[PDB]
């Protein structure tokens, strides 16, 4: 079964795998389909510059192999801070996304799997006490994957181009929902 590990990105040794991955049709919700080896750089980078260390871009790792992308993200600095979102800040939030890999062969569970190591991450290495998520309203598999570890949609916002659901769960649903991150809903 899946267990991983995970560790903050190197960008001079994991871009040419993460661009890969960002350029995988599975993978289109990124927006990065596209792009250079030069963009998907200034995506870490940036994705690192917070003054708080608990922020970046992160590598899960499973047999010696990169498994997937994450970003534990600081809201105020994304799209959930514009004026009028809805989004309530609160001290302790972080942000996730996930970018897995363009490898097709998994063995059963792997994205719950995923989603347990990554909240478990968050809430217990980086100290949040609440993950917020902001996906395409259309991510019906986001949708289905953020409900499995406990997330609440807490409402709809717009942005230019798109509809974001957003949805938060905080320390004590995951604890509740998932048996302290061992299992998922249910």
């Amino acid at each position: 079964t899946y267990h991983f590990q995970s560790r903050r990105i190197d960008v001079d040794r994991d871009l040419e795998s993460v661009h890969r991955w960002l350029g995988h049709p599975k993978s289109h919700y990124w927006d990065m389909l596209n792009s250079s080896l030069a963009d998907v750089e200034k995506l870490i980078r940036d994705a690192g510059a917070d003054p708080d260390p608990r922020f970046g871009m992160r590598i899960g790792y499973f047999e010696g192999e990169r498994q997937f992308l994450f970003e534990l993200y600081n809201p105020l600095t994304s799209d959930l801070a514009r004026p009028g979102t809805g989004y309530v800040y609160e001290t302790g939030d972080i942000g996730m996304h996930l970018l897995v890999s363009s490898s097709e062969r998994r063995l059963p569970g792997f994205t719950g799997a995923v989603m347990l190591h990554i909240m478990r991450t968050a809430f217990f290495e980086a100290g949040a006490r609440r993950v917020v998520v902001e996906p395409d309203v259309r991510n019906a598999d986001v949708q289905r994957l953020n409900a499995a570890v406990g997330f609440r949609v807490a409402g709809d916002f717009p942005v230019p181009g798109a509809t974001a659901r957003l949805s938060y769960c905080t320390r004590e649903d995951f604890a509740r929902a998932t048996d302290n991150g061992r299992t998922l809903a249910g």
